[PDB]
């Protein structure tokens, strides 16, 4: 896989992002990820997390996966970064996603986050608590 450039355009929740990529503004979604809707418990928590690592990064990038690159609603699935940093992982570290959606061909990043959900689970939080 390989990490393009993109900028932010808006946060929006927990797993999605408005972006603009190639020039183009678009919603991306998480791969591999689940956030609670902000009308759920921890999805303030979970809105509120994204939003500060993408809006505080000096450098956003998206990885496509080796599938589908956009899902049945037009939104982008990919691998987040905010300086370098997965928005993905980072969400399942801090209990704030469970992994969740792994389709065949787009979970290039699945041991990854099952093994930062292992760690967030043992460390009782958020979700997990
Ligand atoms: C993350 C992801 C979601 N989706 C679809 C599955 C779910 O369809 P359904 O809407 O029919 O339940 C929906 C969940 O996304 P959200 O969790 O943003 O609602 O998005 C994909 O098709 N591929 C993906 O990789
Ligand atoms: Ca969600």
């Amino acid at each position: 896989l390989h990490k393009e450039p993109a900028t932010l355009i808006k946060a929006i929740d927990g797993d999605t992002v408005k972006l603009m990529y190639k020039g183009q503004p678009m919603t991306f979604r998480a791969l591999l990820v689940d956030t609670p809707e902000f009308n759920e418990k921890y999805g303030p928590e979970a809105s509120a997390f994204t939003k500060k690592m993408v809006e505080n990064a000096k450098k956003i990038e998206v990885e496509f996966d080796k599938g589908q690159r956009t899902d049945k609603y037009g939104r982008g699935l990919a691998y987040i970064y905010a300086d370098g940093k997965m928005v993905n992982e980072a969400l399942v570290r801090q209990g704030l996603a469970k992994v969740a959606y792994v389709y065949k061909g787009n979970n290039t990043h699945e041991q990854l986050l099952r093994k930062a959900e292992a760690q967030a689970k043992k460390e009782k939080l958020n979700i997990w608590s």
